[PDB]
C-alpha cells in the first residue's frame, strides 16, 4: 500500500529544484573550505533501506532484535575508523553514532565535564567553532556556553594561536576541558604544547580535527592522537564522507571514558542511530585508508600552497601570510571592502566562498576577510597550474567589488543594486561556468 | 580525482551485509511500532547531491551564498508541513532542521525553559520517551533530566494517563512545560484537559506526536494543534518519511516563539542542516497530504483494531484492553514469561517486536510485556484478515516460550540455550518467511 513511482514522476516540483541544484554545483568554483563532493557509492549507502531499522543502543547490547547485520555494519565502521586514524583498538575507541559535528562536540563535552562544567575553546571570531563555547555579551549563543561555563581564548595580531595567553587563561580559569582544532585556522596545531598546558591545570585535551581530518589520518600534519584524550571529527569535509561525526576517546589515558562517551551519545542525547549514515561512513573510511586517498589529500595541500602563492604574487594578503593545510583566509583591508561584499560578488560569478573574521576585527559584524579552501576543487581534478586561474578570478572579483563600491557606495544594501546585470560579472560568470562546467564531477 | 565505481565494486564487503539486511527486512513480520518502509522516491532524496551543501542559517538569512535552490527546498518543506498538519502559516510556524526526534525535543524544550528550567513528562516505564525528562535514582539518564529539572508522572494501574495525578503534580511542582504524547501509549490523548492544567499553572503545553503523527494529520485522532504551544514529531515512523524531525510552534499564542525555537535549533544546538533529509521530508509530506495516504492511515488503524481483537479472542491480555491507534501493548503476566524472553523467541522466528513495560512493573528491568504496531505491515499490504495470522503466529510464540522456559528455566541465559535448533521455531520461522517474503516491498 505505497507509491513506488520514481522521484521525477512522484514529485516533479522537487525533482526540478534538485536538478537545478546539481547543475549549480557543476558550474561553480566551490571554494567553501568545509565542502566536498561525495561519490556515488557513498550516496548509494545514504539512500539504502538500512535507514528503516531502529537500533537504539550499541552492537551486541541492542534494545531490539534483528540487529545482526546492523551490528556488523556498526562494527565494521568503528574498526575501519580506528585503522584510518592509525590507532590501536586496545588503546582507542570510537563512537560512530553522532548525527553531525555539533552533536558530537556537545555530547563529548558533556561526557567529560557535565552540566555547569568548565571549558575553554578558541573564540569564533579567531577561528573557533560555535560548539567550542561561543557566546557574546548580548547572549549565550551556543549551548556550549550555556550548559557549560566557557572561557574563550584569542589568536594574536598575526592570526596564530597564542599559547602564552592560553596558559595564562587556563591557570586562573581552571577548566576541565581545553578545546583545540578549529573552523578557520590556516596553520597546523602544536598539540604537545596543548597537552603540556592541560597536564599543568589537570584539564582534558579535546582536539576537533573536522577541517584537517584527512591530513591527520594520512600523516601529512601533526597527530593529535599522540597527545589528546578526545578527538572529534565530522566525516563530510576534507574526509569526503557523508554528513556525520566520529568521537574518538583514549582508553589508556582515561579508564572509564568509554562508558561516559557512549552513554552521552545514547541515551543522554540521541535516540535511534541513522544506519544509512553509518554504512556511508563505513564506505568512505575504506577509501580514506588507501594510498590513492593519501595522494588526493597531498593534492589538496599542493593546490592550497599554490593558491596561496598566486594570491600573494597578485599582492593579496593572507592571514599568517600562508597556509599549512587546505584553507586560506584572505585579509581584505588594503582594498577597503568587507568580506560580505566580496561574498556577494563571488556568488554573482558562481564562485562559492564565505566571509570570515580576521584578527583585527573586534566583532563578528563586518568581517574583513574571506575564507577559501581547496578540497572540493581538488576532488574535481584541479591541479597546481589551475590555481593561477582561481587566483586570477578572485583578483578580478576584488577589483570589480572595489569598482562597484566606488559607484554605488559602502552600504551593503546600495552595493548589491550595482550587481545585477553587470556586464563584467556576466562575462566573469561565463568564464567560471565554462571552466567549472567541464571538470570531473562525482 | 575520485572513485566512481558502484558500491558493489568499491566495497564488496559492505554491499553483501546491506544485501543481507534488505533480505532480512523482506522476510520479517515487522511489528516494531516505530518502524516503517520508505519508498524509492524518499530514498532518492536521501542519496541526492544536495547533501554536499553547507547552508547554516534559515531561508533568506543564510550565512553563505549559493543557497537559492536550498532555500526553495526548505521553504517547500515548511509550507508542505503546515499544510499536512492543517494549520495556517499565519498562526503556526515549523522548523525543519532537527536531525532526529530526540534532537527536536531537547532543542524545543531548551527554547521554552532554558538550562535549569522545569519540565514534566510521562515516565519512561509508563510509556514516555527518554527525552521527556527520564531519569532514575542512580542517574540522570536523559540530558532532559540533567540540563532541565524534571518531574515524572505515571499512568494508573489500568494503563491510562491519570490527569488527577498530573494536576496534583503540576500544582506542587510548577513547571514551565508539560509534555504529552508518548512512545508506547495505546490510547488517544485528551489535549484539552492537558491545556486546562497548563493554563492553571502557567505552563507551556508540549505535544510529542511522533507515534501518531499520521492520525493527527489525517483527522482520525484528537488534534493537539487546537490546544498546544509546541508540537514535535519525527518524520520516520507512521508518517513514513526519512529519519528527521519537525518542530511546530504556535505564534498566535506565543509572540516571539519563532525566534526562540529557531535559535535553539541553530546556532544553539546544530550546525549545517542536512539538505538530503529536508528534501526527503518535502517529498513525503506531499504524499502525506493526499487522500490515498489517508486511506493507508485508516488501514493502519483497521489492522490494529483487528489485531487487538484477534489477540483478545485467543485469551491474550492487552494493556487498557485495546487500542485507539497503531499500537498494542501485550501484558504477558498470565503466561509467566517476560517480554525479553518473547522478544528472543520472536527474533528466532523473524518476528520483530520489542519488550515493553506494563503498569504493574515497578522497574525497566524485566518488563512484563511487548509492544507491537501495524504501520510497517500495513505498508507491506496486510489487511484486516491478515491480522489473524499475525495473532496466530504470536500466540504460538508465546506457547513455545512457555515450553522452553519449562525445559531450560527462567534465567534468560539458560532460556536462550533452548532456542538454537528448535524444530518448532524453524517450522514457525519458515511459515513467517514464506508469508512475509511474498508481501509488497518498497
Ligand atoms: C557560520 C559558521 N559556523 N561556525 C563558524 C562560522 C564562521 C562565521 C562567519 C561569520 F561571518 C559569522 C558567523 N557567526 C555565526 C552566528 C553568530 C551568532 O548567531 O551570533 C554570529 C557570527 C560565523 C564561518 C566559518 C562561516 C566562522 C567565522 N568567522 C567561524 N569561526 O566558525
Ligand atoms: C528504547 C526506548 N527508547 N524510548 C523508549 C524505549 C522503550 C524502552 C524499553 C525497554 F525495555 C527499556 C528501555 N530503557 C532505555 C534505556 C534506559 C537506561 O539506559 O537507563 C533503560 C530502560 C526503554 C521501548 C519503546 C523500546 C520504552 C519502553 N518501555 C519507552 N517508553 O520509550
Ligand atoms: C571545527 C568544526 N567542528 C564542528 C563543525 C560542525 O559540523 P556540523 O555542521 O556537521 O554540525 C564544524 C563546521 N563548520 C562549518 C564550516 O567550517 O564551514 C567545524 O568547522
Ligand atoms: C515520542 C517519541 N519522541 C521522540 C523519539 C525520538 O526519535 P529519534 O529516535 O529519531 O531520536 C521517539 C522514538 N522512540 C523509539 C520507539 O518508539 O521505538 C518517540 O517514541
Ligand atoms: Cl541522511
Amino acid at each position: 500500500m505505497f507509491n513506488n513511482e520514481p522521484l521525477e514522476q512522484i514529485d516533479k516540483e522537487l525533482h526540478d529544484i534538485l536538478a537545478d541544484e546539481e547543475k549549480r554545483q557543476r558550474e561553480t568554483i566551490n571554494l567553501i573550505a568545509s565542502e566536498n563532493l561525495t561519490n556515488g557509492a557513498v550516496r548509494e549507502c545514504l539512500g539504502n533501506r538500512v535507514s528503516n531499522k531502529y537500533s537504539e543502543g550499541y552492537p551486541k547490547k541492542r534494545y531490539y532484535g534483528g540487529n545482526d547485520f546492523i551490528d556488523k555494519i556498526e562494527e565494521l565502521c568503528q574498526k575501519r575508523a580506528l585503522e584510518a586514524f592509525n590507532v590501536s583498538d586496545e588503546e582507542w575507541g570510537v563512537n560512530v553514532q553522532p548525527l553531525s559535528g555539533s552533536a558530537a562536540n556537545v555530547q563529548a563535552l558533556y561526557a567529560l565535564v557535565g552540566v555547569k562544567g568548565k571549558i575553554m575553546g578558541m573564540h569564533l571570531c579567531s577561528g573557533g567553532h560555535l560548539t567550542h563555547g561561543f557566546f557574546d555579551e548580548k547572549k549565550k549563543v551556543s549551548i556550549t556556553s550555556d550548559m557549560f561555563e566557557s572561557k574563550l581564548y584569542k589568536c594574536n595580531s598575526q592570526g596564530y594561536v597564542d599559547l602564552d595567553a592560553v596558559r595564562e587563561m587556563a591557570l586562573s580559569f581552571k577548566p576541565k576541558v581545553i578545546i583545540c582544532g578549529y573552523t578557520s585556522y590556516p596553520r597546523d596545531i602544536d598539540y604537545q604544547q596543548f597537552r603540556q598546558i592541560c597536564d599543568e591545570v589537570n584539564a582534558y585535551l579535546f582536539a576537533d580535527i573536522s577541517h584537517i581530518s584527512s591530513f591527520v589520518a594520512c600523516n601529512i600534519l601533526n597527530n593529535p592522537f599522540l597527545h589528546a584524550d578526545v578527538v572529534t571529527t565530522t566525516t563530510h569535509k576534507i574526509l569526503r564522507g557523508p554528513r556525520s561525526a566520529l568521537i574518538f576517546f583514549n582508553k589508556k589515558r582515561n579508564p572509564g571514558i568509554e562508558q561516559k562517551i557512549n552513554s552521552a551519545v545514547f541515551p543522554s542525547f540521541q535516540g535511534g542511530p541513522h544506519n544509512n549514515k553509518i554504512a556511508a561512513v563505513a564506505c568512505q573510511l575504506k577509501e580514506v585508508h588507501s594510498p590513492a586517498f593519501k595522494e588526493y589529500t597531498q593534492q589538496v595541500l599542493l593546490n592550497s600552497k599554490a593558491l596561496a602563492k598566486a594570491l600573494i604574487s597578485k599582492q593579496i594578503d593572507l592571514v599568517t601570510n600562508g597556509t599549512d593545510n587546505h584553507l586560506i583566509v584572505v585579509d581584505l583591508r588594503k582594498f577597503s571592502i568587507t568580506g560580505s561584499k566580496l561574498q556577494e560578488t563571488c556568488n554573482a560569478i558562481n564562485v562559492s566562498l564565505n566571509k570570515n573574521t580576521i584578527p583585527s576585527d573586534v566583532d563578528c559584524v563586518s568581517p574583513s576577510g574571506v575564507r577559501i579552501g581547496t578540497p572540493a576543487m581538488t576532488t574535481r581534478g584541479a591541479k597546481e597550474k589551475d590555481m593561477e586561474f582561481i587566483a586570477d578570478v578572485l583578483a578580478r572579483a576584488i577589483k570589480i567589488t572595489v569598482d562597484l563600491q566606488e559607484q554605488y557606495g559602502k552600504k551593503l544594501v546600495d552595493f548589491k543594486k550595482g550587481l545585477p546585470g553587470n556586464a563584467q560579472l556576466q562575462q566573469l560568470k561565463q568564464e567560471v561556468v565554462t571552466w567549472a562546467g567541464a571538470l570531473p564531477f562525482p
